[PDB]
DNA sequence: TTGACTCTCTTAAGAGAGTCA
DNA sequence: TTGACTCTCTTAAGAGAGTCA
């Protein structure tokens, strides 16, 4: 098994490589009618992506290192959390993009939480609009708002009460 | 089936059958420290379920009627909305349960919206805690709250800024 | 040891369609 | 015509593992 030192070395190699990705400045809603700025470190759209990186899906990548003749591989966003517990409350931990930008690999834009917590950030009003997440959101979620509901609750007869 | 009169016939027969389901009272959080009461009309746990109804999955059912000697079938929760557009902004319309109770078929607890809008109601603060859904929620979402994040954003070196 | 491809799987909100009696 | 079962698929947030040179 990899030692703590080997794991830290893996995290260091990842940061050095991701830190050289193109840095894109984005203006984003924060909630409460305010605007902020996020700086995303974005993996390239096509190969080559960077030392150790390869694409396994349309917006999925993996990071690979060979140690003592053995090949090790991790999801490209999971590396910052290799020294953390990998489950909580019986649920698997997942890399959760606070910037909602799948190509970004900035570890300051990622957290480590259940898939339900991860998903729910899509609808959060944001750090200046009422976010109650203990690890606070960086921006208002892209899907927050009144929605586009086609038809509401309704009945034709009188069989039902609310 | 095809004509307006036949579709109205399907909706009326469905309302009559579901109107005989057992009515179960559920007390629910509304947000803002307040509580309300909903009356769900719950499909039985095992067969028989009711005229026209059959189970295709653990929490999935279908309604079936024979019209013009042909069998027509729909998802158990879609029948109230058979006269509505079946898409919006190029996204499929889905039956969304405002009471978050899958066995419930009370049409006063259903709406018709994209799968993203549907999912997002799981994290809404509720009608007394700040819901902004244009078709308003009936309760606070079951997954609303601070979350259980294991690790927050972090870096080991000095290569990244927020 | 490394790059650039290939394939299938998980979750929880939702679906369509076939086999028998 | 009606009832009671069987199977796989969709979406968008996430994953693991094989092949070849
Ligand atoms: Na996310
Ligand atoms: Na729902
Ligand atoms: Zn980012
Ligand atoms: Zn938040
Ligand atoms: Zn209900
Ligand atoms: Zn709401």
């Amino acid at each position: 098994a990899l030692t703590n030192a080997q794991i830290l070395a893996v995290i260091d190699s990842w940061e050095e490589t991701v830190g050289q990705f193109p840095v894109i400045t984005h203006h984003v809603p924060l909630g409460g009618g305010l605007q902020g700025t996020l700086h995303c470190y974005e993996i390239p759209l096509a190969a080559p992506y960077g030392v150790g990186f390869a694409k396994n899906g349309p917006t999925r990548w993996q990071y690979k290192r060979t140690i003592n003749q053995v090949v090790h591989r991790w999801g490209s966003h999971t590396v910052p959390f290799l020294l953390e517990p990998d489950n909580i409350n019986g649920k698997t931990c997942t890399a959760s993009a606070l910037c909602h930008n799948t190509r970004c690999h900035n570890p300051l834009h990622l957290c480590w939480e259940s898939l339900d917590d991860n998903k729910g950030r899509n609808w959060c009003p944001g750090p200046n609009g009422g976010c109650v997440h203990a690890v606070v959101c960086l921006r208002q979620g892209p899907l927050y708002g009144p929605g586009a509901t086609v038809a509401g609750p309704q009945q034709r007869g009188s069989h039902f009460v609310v």
